[PDB]
């Protein structure tokens, strides 16, 4: 079927996890979070550079997806990152 790629609600929730726990958004959290999927490091470093600008810490995971949809250069990225299936 080749199901889908990486939606802002799948990382809502990744990164709500790591706001409740006071954890900082990192290259490797996010390699840490992302087994089974397709990801070249440089990427997620600019996937994660855009989201830290974005300053959702405070915000619950329905609004941080709101957030993530607003950002256009976010949505690029999130397309790219798909399973290994």
């Amino acid at each position: 079927q080749g199901m889908d790629f990486l939606t802002s609600t799948l990382l809502s929730g990744i990164l709500y996890d790591g706001f409740k726990n006071g954890v900082a958004i990192t290259t490797g959290f996010l390699k840490e979070k992302l087994h089974g999927w397709i990801v070249d490091d440089t990427l997620l470093e600019t996937l994660a550079y855009k989201v830290n600008t974005l300053e959702l810490k405070d915000y619950g995971e329905h609004v941080i997806e709101r957030k993530l949809n607003e950002s256009s250069e976010i949505q690029q990225i999130l397309k790219l990152i798909q399973p290994e299936q």
